[PDB]
């Protein structure tokens, strides 16, 4: 029997959100301690909850629905201070006038989902009828007056398919902070408390790999946006603002975002309004 | 309507045999330019030829039996010269008491088992009865008298449980170089004609990347040996060891075994012994 160490199975985000991440990834050599799965945010939850997966991202809403289950890691998220570029409301009307609109929300989402379900209602107060579906522009627009989308598509939504076809889109980020003047996470890192537990080195040296290639990848944005730049319709300085524009911070100001968002849906979310979050302990 | 330019679609053996090419993709990048799949030898090649791949490793047979459909990358392949250490045959007998006998041919080998057959049958003159089962040593030395095993799992055989359980392991890496003096290469990477033609600069980007990629791991072996032993029950000496002794070179020495190779087999193994092979062609300046 061969009883050696197995790499843990790390989950990774298939969107640009977290390609420079990859590259970060790659070029220390983390990859090669990984055993790595790319999917969407939503998949790649679901892989984690299971145990199909040891460690990897969470989309926010899930997280905090499996609070008592995940160790988060400081110092990594998927987030924003103001616009997140990449996670977009498109509506063909005014937003006050969706009250009883289709509103199609697309599958990909959790937590974006959620957060613009909770501005509509709560800000702008309108009670749109909702239902998901695999995300694309063009057919939501042919079946419903506004559309949610996060990630490449949302990112296409707002650069180029907006302006084309003259739809708005609103920031979700940006609407976000206009109402609370919050920062917003969309994602944490996290490991499953038992691997954590079983496995304390290992989740330590995952965690501080992943923000060595972060850091890495901050660094080298420029060479990451022309690489990328060659296979996206996005081109190198858009790529690279939207890079930038991210923040991948998780620290004090960006856990007492998550605390008051985790209040505001937690009743109607499936956790409660005081969730705790717990961080890994560092040595 | 998103018509912007894709990645090609990359396969990878996921075994150690290209861990060291691995890390070099990643070190230099290559790997954010390749939409990569990792899986086992035979699959990955079934992957390519039926159109779910656009580049990838290759074992020999399966190349050659779609020759007319792939064209072979040069100077990189999967070979040897002499030993290879892990394509191996393991028995609890001599090989010369194998006729009749039952040998077991794990299931993720084309061209070792292949390699295997036309040894035991054209130079020590047995004819076994074969039977094709998941590799997995202990379940095969219980119902046969010897196994064909490639990839970790050869390795292994090798290095640990062939020493440790009284067993013999003949490298077929070396039989095959006391048979015919020639080296041997067991897998090489190919395009599908088709991607080829459409995008012959991609094609050709994947190449010289390959080729980057290879030669940086050539240089950095012990940096990957000793990341890959903490994983392993191999250790740093014994990776190391293996990773210096595989053969990355695909020029004419390789390709003179490659046509002898098929033709001794092809008849048999389902292509011409005279099967043609393509090559990627370098651009004129
Ligand atoms: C931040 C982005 O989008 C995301 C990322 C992760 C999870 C979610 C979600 O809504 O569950 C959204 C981006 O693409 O920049
Ligand atoms: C060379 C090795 O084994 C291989 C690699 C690729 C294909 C095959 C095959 O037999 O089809 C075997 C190694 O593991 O070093």
């Amino acid at each position: 029997v061969d009883n050696s160490r197995t790499r843990p199975r790390v989950g990774h985000i298939q969107f640009l959100n977290c390609l420079p991440l990859y590259w970060g990834l790659a070029r220390t050599g983390t990859l090669l301690d990984f055993e790595l799965t790319k999917d969407t945010p939503e998949k790649l939850s679901e892989q984690l909850v299971r145990g199909d997966l040891d460690i990897g991202p969470v989309t926010l809403v899930e997280f905090l629905k499996n609070a008592d289950d995940l160790v988060a890691f400081p110092d990594i998220a998927v987030g924003c201070d103001g616009p997140v570029m990449a996670c977009v409301i498109v509506s063909q009307v005014p937003l006050d006038r969706l009250d009883g609109a289709r509103v199609a929300l697309g599958s990909t989402s959790r937590t974006s989902v959620r957060l613009a379900q909770l501005l509509l209602s709560e800000r702008f107060g309108v009670q749109p009828d909702y239902y998901t579906c695999p995300p694309d522009l063009s057919l939501m627009m042919q079946e419903a007056d506004a559309a949610v989308l996060i990630g490449d598509a949302a990112l296409r939504a707002n650069m180029i398919d907006g302006p084309r076809y003259g739809l708005d889109v609103h920031d979700l980020g940006a609407l976000w902070k206009e109402w609370t003047g919050l920062p917003f996470v969309f994602a944490v890192w996290a490991a499953r408390r038992d691997y954590a537990e079983r496995e304390p080195v290992i989740t330590r040296k995952v965690h501080e790999a992943f923000l060595a290639s972060r850091n890495l990848s901050l660094e080298e944005v420029e060479k990451v946006a022309e690489q990328a730049a060659r296979w996206e319709a996005f081109d190198e300085d858009t790529l690279a603002k939207y890079f930038t524009t991210l923040d991948f911070r998780f620290g004090a100001p960006q856990l007492e975002a998550v605390t008051e968002f985790a209040r505001r849906v937690g009743p109607t979310t499936g956790f409660p309004a005081d969730v705790k979050v717990e961080l890994l302990k560092p040595l």
